[PDB]
């Protein structure tokens, strides 16, 4: 599984915007624990980007107060030590999408059957809907769900201004 | 500090070199533990590269064995999601080597005025002496045991088969 590295300067902008506007809209500014996005999800997950690939760094996958904690800490250190683009590819090469997928290459591979560079607007989409519950939204066998979420990811590119009315109606057609 | 980031394939064998053989001899082989260094060195430090950069990545710098174990269990978790050459890259980019320098090529400018591809072997060495202790062996105001560790850096990549005898003797005279 750890076999499939890719570097951020080859994974296409849509893929890359597609996690932001569905993971964590403010991924580029926050400094790995965004307070504005607790508040207003404590109202829908709070969680950053950089706090869950904190999340995954641990070896045994306990969901306690306690460590939540100490991968909120793990975060801040994280974003003290690598950039912003570093951050992203990390966490666009772990991620586990289903399927035995883990990253955005492999995950490409065993759902389109292409490198992750070739991935239209729609297929980086879906991608993107993975990460909530791999499982949940498989689309080798919760298709219903998973073009479902799809287009909810696509909603979420449009209001953020990653693609335009144009690109979206094509899409959520694919 | 987090702006000076450099990849693996622009960082000279030397200095990853230089580094494995003073920190970590068996780095490529291990899975980010090392019983073999432990014993051995129960007899000098057993951790590994892989352990030194789960450390830093705690945002406290406290040294119970609580925490240590802990700094173990990420290791081994780091070493099953990123590969070696990754692991190697994160480490050498984030590791303090003194006078306000974190990473390779941060410490290649501020001691040698020059990017770090190019460095020579000497040059390289002097760099892998100062994680053990950077205040401590200091070229900018302790010389003495600067030029003492670097030697003892390229005696350890000469054991190693890193180096040439020829190169050795160059290196140890610079
Ligand atoms: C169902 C499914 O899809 N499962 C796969 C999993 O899919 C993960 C998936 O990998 C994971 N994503 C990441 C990036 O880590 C996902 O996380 C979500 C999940 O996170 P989590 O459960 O860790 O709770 C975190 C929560 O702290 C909550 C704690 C607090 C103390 C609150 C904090 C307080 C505040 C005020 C903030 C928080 O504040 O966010 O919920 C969040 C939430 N509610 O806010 C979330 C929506 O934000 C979050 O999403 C993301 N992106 O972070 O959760 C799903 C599944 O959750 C499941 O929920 C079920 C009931 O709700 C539980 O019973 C399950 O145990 C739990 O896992 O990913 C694993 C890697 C898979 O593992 C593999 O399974 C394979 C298989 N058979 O498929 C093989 O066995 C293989 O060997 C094995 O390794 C799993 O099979
Ligand atoms: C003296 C010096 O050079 N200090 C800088 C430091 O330099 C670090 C340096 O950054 C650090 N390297 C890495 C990669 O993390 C180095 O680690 C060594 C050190 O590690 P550590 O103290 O964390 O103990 C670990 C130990 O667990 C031990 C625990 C157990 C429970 C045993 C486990 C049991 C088993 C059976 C294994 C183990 O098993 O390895 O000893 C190891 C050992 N004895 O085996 C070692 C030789 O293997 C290890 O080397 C490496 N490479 O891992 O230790 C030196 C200094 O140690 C100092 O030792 C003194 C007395 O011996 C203590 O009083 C000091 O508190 C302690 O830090 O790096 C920091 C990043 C600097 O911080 C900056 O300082 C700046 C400044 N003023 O210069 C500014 O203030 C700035 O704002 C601030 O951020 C520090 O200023």
């Amino acid at each position: 599984q750890k076999r499939f590295y890719v570097s951020i300067d080859k994974i296409p902008e849509h893929v890359i915007n597609a996690f932001v506007a569905t993971e964590d809209r403010n991924f580029w500014h926050h400094f790995g624990i965004d307070p504005v996005a607790i508040v207003r999800a404590a109202i829908q997950g709070g969680s950053t980007i950089t706090q869950q690939l904190a999340k995954n760094l641990f070896l045994t996958r306990e969901r306690t107060l306690e460590r939540k904690i100490k991968e909120a800490l793990l975060a801040i250190k994280i974003e003290r030590t690598f950039d912003k683009k570093k951050i992203m590819e990390l966490y666009l090469n772990q991620i586990y999408l289903g399927s035995g997928a883990y990253g955005v290459e492999a995950a490409a591979q065993v759902y389109f059957g292409k490198h992750v560079w070739e991935l239209s607007l729609d297929e980086a989409a879906l991608l993107a809907a993975l990460p909530k519950a791999p499982a949940k939204y498989n689309p080798f066998y919760h298709p219903e769900r998973a073009l479902q979420r799809r287009n909810l990811v696509l909603k979420r590119m449009l209001e953020e201004g990653y693609i335009t009315p144009e690109q979206y109606e094509e899409a959520v057609n694919k």
